[PDB]
């Protein structure tokens, strides 16, 4: 699209990260551990996925 593909970033969609990043296993987006509505305070050492890699108003889980 305009600004690249939009859905492709090595940083946080919301909190504009740059260093430490936790990304999905599906899409090319990176987050903290609480940038989305289904936020965690713990670091998911196993698996982790986005709510919908977008506005977390929908049901991700
Ligand atoms: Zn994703
Ligand atoms: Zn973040």
């Amino acid at each position: 699209g305009p600004l690249g593909s939009d859905h492709h970033m090595e940083f946080c969609r919301v909190c504009k990260d740059g260093g430490e990043l936790l990304c999905c296993d599906t899409c090319p987006s990176s987050y903290h551990i609480h940038c989305l509505r289904p936020a965690l305070y713990e670091v998911p050492d196993g698996e982790w996925q986005c709510p919908r890699c977008t506005c977390p108003a929908l049901k991700g889980k």
